[PDB]
């Protein structure tokens, strides 16, 4: 499986300083293989580390019996369910490198993922609209001839994922990929018409998990509500579900981050940490004002907020109205994660997005041409480190643009740095809408909009929204009348995630040639 | 001299109803040839009709002696001076058809006029920057080889226009072009890169003058201040200087329409009518507020306003603050002139631009495709009538576009009509900036802007201005940032009128497309 390696001098330093431990990610679970403490709660169901490790082995063995081999890839689309974790560890024990699609994702995204990785395995859920029938599977498996095996959650036919998990492994021995080779693929937020995959080696991903666990002081006391899409890296590795497993804590799954669902779950399971995006924090605070009992969240000791900038106003209300510590998390799938520390001043937690998890995370701020700007100036985030990638999968064209001559990655983010060395997010250069923490590649939606017979020119831009931070607006130049329900119907046909449907559609007589900067004015 | 004739059924009707009298325009002056009453006041100088008609004959004879013949054309550039009228009548008595350039016009406009009409005669003013030396004349007369004779005002060399006017005609007899042939060329506001000339026959132009005199009730007691550029048709024919002459009144010339100049002239000469554009009306009302004596304007009985829409607010203040009747004049060089009547309700004079001077002026309002829109709806002005042309001079390309299949002319103006039959100007489709009543063909200035090494794309659009109604803004797509003083210096080099220099310059990375959306650019 090809990826961009670190230069040998960087790999040697990263090993010398103890970042790269040369252990597979499977070691996160197998260290607990003998333990009957609860690792995962999913409604009424409670899985021990012993059961979770046995399930992963069962499924690994079953897949090996069906002909899946090390160094092959897989497409996986499971939501906030126990089988997400079982599946991730099974494929890690086989040395199969998956993409974890979010439940929200549809035809266009699954097709794009399958086209780039040529998966030998597809794992999905009959609860997903695409997979309750066999029609789309038939098309999908024809168009993506790499796929040899289909396992399906909530199926009772020949393809039941449960029969695989419940079938006891006779004599199963793990073959994880080498620790310096690809373990799995993370999804980028997206800056382009086609999705870019991020190869993560075991050395690089395990370090990001292990160090996030040190900073967040996770232990076997950690009862972590995983309520955002579990397959995103913020929910998975910062420190996320893997960080909980590492520490021998308990992960409490929830279908979504609504107060209706999460308030009962926090009180019931005595949850002491969770991860939200700003609008969820807004909705929780409003729930408490609309009369929800504050005491339901008593056990809550740490609330992580990331994916988009938390307003100082909203930040300050967390300790007052909820009565736990805040942690700002400014991370990306490409690697770098900034954290506020548990012992930081109120000043730094409320007003900044913290600083890098690694001492050898390298972060400078660049002007338009590529020169370092002195501290306090606003510029482009340039980073590289021991858990930050060196290239997207099979993307020589884009990789040429995404990295400078020294292998520094440009996040497309505008930042400033304090005299104290803390990062504040000031703006964005990348053609990306951050809708409540969920990322929309504007070019992707524009290309779909131009496919409409009526649409001559399309621009997708953010507009300020109090709850969501940004909502999506399609500016369209059209041959004929075109109402917003027509654009949305059309985009659904093409098959994209709900969060990528324009919140607003405006037909306009003209657009400048599309120069987005001029359109904002 | 070739022009687009009216169809014979239209010409026969227009003669049958007395619109087309088949008399030359010279008849406007020659009817008064025996009169010693004052026709023109120009500073200290007062010309009788007797002297004016004798001057015109003198100059006509002198030009005939220098080899100018009937059916030839001429370029004339005189400002608000007596020699404008003398020259106009001389060329009419010879059957030479002129263009009357405005003083403000420069190289690019004169060149364009001379290129289209191939003039045998050039009459200009050594007071004009282009004519104080002999350099430009030498170039001009080389590039336009049709020119055989040059007469110059404020010259004391071989080409003195005064020696021609003062040289008494021994036995001179007039040879005006036929009344159904071209008498002269009017200038359009402009909708295109090169100027379009409007052929005016004697039948058609005389009617527009004669009928405007009936409506404005001009007589020998008409003392008319001509303070706007005298060679424009509003100042010349609606009813203007010719309508004053027709009626045997007096024309008082003024270099410009400033209160400083015109207040003294109105009191001194007991002026009872004048013509302004809205911003001049603004500046006059403000002059009175800044302490000018209202009594200076007592003699003023009618103030005409047109060229651009007068706001109801501004209109209402004229009777109150100045104490004369208002007349809204919505006209064009291509023919049609709408007037409020002297006996109209205050409601119609304040809020509307009146209705057509001719009963047989035909006016309907068209949608985007060309269908009639019902009574109070907003659309394109479509007109034809006995003083409205059927084509621009030597412009087959443009004439194909400017007229529908039935010979209706589109003014490029958006209008509505009252239930009472009165026109209100609502907007504009033609690519034209109306800067205080002065007209800028946007494409003309865009073509000059693209000539600049830095300029890739140019869009010229109007922006609202309180005084002027509209100012000009150039939107430019540039190889590097370019200051406004640089565009203006560059456009002056090319040689255009001051009023055509962009009031504002904006450098942008891109321009909006639908085809450049000028409507979007007005909204910034
Ligand atoms: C995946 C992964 C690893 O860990 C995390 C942890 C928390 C957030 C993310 C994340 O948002 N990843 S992303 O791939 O979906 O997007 C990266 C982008 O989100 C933006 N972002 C993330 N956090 C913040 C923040 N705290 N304030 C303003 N913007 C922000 C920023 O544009 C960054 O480039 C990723
Ligand atoms: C030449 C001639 C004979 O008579 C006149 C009398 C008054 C004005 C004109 C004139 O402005 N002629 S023009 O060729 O310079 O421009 C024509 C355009 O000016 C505009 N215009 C003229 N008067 C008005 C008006 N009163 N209200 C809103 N717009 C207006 C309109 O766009 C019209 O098509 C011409």
């Amino acid at each position: 499986i090809p990826f961009t390696r670190w230069p040998e001098e960087f790999a040697r330093r990263y090993r010398e300083k103890g970042y790269w431990q040369d252990l597979p990610l499977t070691d996160i679970l197998t260290r607990h293989a003998a333990s009957d403490s609860i690792a995962v709660i999913d409604g009424e169901r409670q899985l021990s580390y012993r059961e979770l490790n046995q399930a992963a082995d069962n499924l690994a063995c079953s897949l090996r019996r069906q002909g899946i081999k090390p160094g092959e890839t897989a497409l996986v689309q499971l939501g906030n369910v126990a089988e997400l974790y079982i599946t991730f560890f099974a494929l890690l024990k086989l040395g199969v490198a998956p993409v974890l699609a979010l439940f929200s994702h549809q035809r266009s995204e699954l097709n794009a993922y399958a086209s780039q990785i040529e998966p030998a395995l597809l794992i999905a859920d009959r609860q997903h609209a695409l997979f309750s029938g066999d029609d789309f599977l038939n098309t999908f498996v024809t168009e993506h001839s790499s796929i040899r095996v289909v396992q399906l959650l909530n199926d009772s036919g020949e393809h039941n994922l449960q029969d695989a998990i419940n079938h006891p492994a006779e004599d199963f021995t793990a073959t994880p990929s080498p620790a310096d080779e690809v373990a799995y693929f993370q999804l980028s937020g997206g800056t382009t018409g086609t999705p870019k995959l991020i190869p993560r080696t075991h050395n690089d991903y395990y370090y990001s998990v292990r160090r996030s666990v040190e900073i967040c002081q996770f232990t076997q006391q950690t009862r972590y509500l995983c309520a955002i899409p579990a397959a995103h890296g913020y929910a998975m590795s910062s420190p996320g579900s893997l960080g909980v497993f590492l520490a021998g804590g308990t992960v409490v799954l929830a279908a979504d981050p609504s107060a209706t669902l999460c308030f009962p779950l926090i009180e019931k399971h005595q949850v002491n940490v969770t991860a939200l995006v700003p609008p969820a924090v807004s909705l929780w605070l409003q729930a408490l004002i609309e009369g929800e009992s504050r005491a339901q969240l008593a056990s809550l000791k740490l609330l992580q907020v990331g994916g988009a900038r938390l307003s100082a106003t909203l930040a300050a209300r967390i300790p007052a109205e909820i009565g736990c510590q805040l942690q700002q998390v400014f991370g990306m799938a490409e690697g770098l994660v900034n954290y506020t520390r548990l012992d930081d001043s109120a000043e730094k937690i409320i007003h900044t997005q913290g600083y890098p998890m690694c001492p050898d995370d390298e972060v400078w701020v660049a002007d338009a041409e590529g020169n370092p700007l002195p501290q306090g100036e606003v510029g482009r985030l340039m980073t590289r480190g021991p858990y930050t990638f060196r290239g997207y999968y099979k993307s020589p064209q884009h990789n040429a643009s995404a990295f400078d001559a020294n292998g520094f990655y440009c996040s497309g983010d505008l930042i400033s740095i304090d005299p104290e060395g803390y990062i504040t997010v000031q703006g964005r250069e990348k053609d990306q809408i951050n809708r409540g923490g969920e990322k929309i590649a504007a070019e992707e939606i524009e290309n779909l909009l131009l496919r409409h017979p009526a649409v001559i020119y399309a621009a997708l831009v953010s507009m300020e929204d109090e709850l969501m931070g940004e909502k999506s607006c399609a500016y369209l130049v059209v041959k004929e009348p075109l109402r917003a329900v027509q654009v949305r119907r059309f985009l659904r046909e093409q098959g994209i995630a709900e969060f990528k449907l324009p919140d607003r559609v405006e037909c306009v007589d003209s657009l400048p040639l599309v120069d987005k900067k001029q359109l904002r004015q």
